[PDB]
């Protein structure tokens, strides 16, 4: 069974990873409104990504005999100043992330919570997936 | 081209639509607490209906020459007082959908926008098998 302060901080991710949805989603309606239409399919994709992303969390909080808890979702900015400009916001969004996660781990580690310790990894490596993915079309569009 | 009052009337119903779906998320987290699994079940398919709504909206603004801006969304109630209670919510909130989305095929008529009219049929219809499906399990329910 997760202890409280594991169960709070996994249900606290969960809520990032709402938010992060909705964060690519809110940059589909910018490309769309600029009419890129496969930067916009681009956002759209990792926007549900993000939502399996959640339900994963959501299901191993109840296994391990926890609650979920959702909280507000905040307004995300909803303009960038071109495409560049938001794919280095995604990625600045991303290594928050990465860290948030990084934090739980070191959490689970304290407290000898192997389990948690090993449905995380999986996060991890997806992360590193996930930047290394943004970094690799920032790099296509450079200069 | 949708005028703005009809785009930004279309825009609150996609917010609203995201709001349902967090709703039904939320109610989820209730009965997977208590053990629920099969109304857990139910309002996960839901919540993931309630998002195809929106994203029809979301296409609908974008095909008729707007563009979507994302708003905050509200902290959902997490608890009720048993199956029924959680019902009623449902049932009450989606007669709220059903009043949102008769204002805008007012509004769309006084405009006469026949396509936004059309457009909004589809909802009408199915806001009546999403109402009956609730008092269905309610009846099922009763005493
Ligand atoms: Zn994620
Ligand atoms: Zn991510
Ligand atoms: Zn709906
Ligand atoms: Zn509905």
């Amino acid at each position: 069974v997760i202890s409280e302060k594991v169960r709070k901080a996994l249900n606290d991710q969960l809520n990032r990873e709402i938010y992060s949805s909705y964060l690519y989603l809110s940059m589909a309606t910018y490309f769309d409104a600029e009419g890129f239409k496969g930067f916009a399919h681009w956002m759209k994709k990792q926007a549900q990504e993000e939502l399996t992303h959640a339900m994963k969390f959501y299901e191993y909080i109840y296994e391990r005999g926890g609650r979920v808890e959702l909280e507000a979702i905040e307004k995300p900015p909803s303009n960038w100043n071109g495409i560049k400009d938001a794919f280095e916001a995604a990625l600045k969004h991303e290594e928050f992330v990465t860290q948030s996660i990084y934090n739980i781990l070191e959490l689970a580690h304290e407290e000898k919570d192997h389990a948690t310790v090993s449905f995380l990894k999986w996060f991890v490596d997806e992360q590193v997936e996930e930047e290394d993915q943004v970094r690799e079309i920032l790099d296509l569009l450079e200069k």
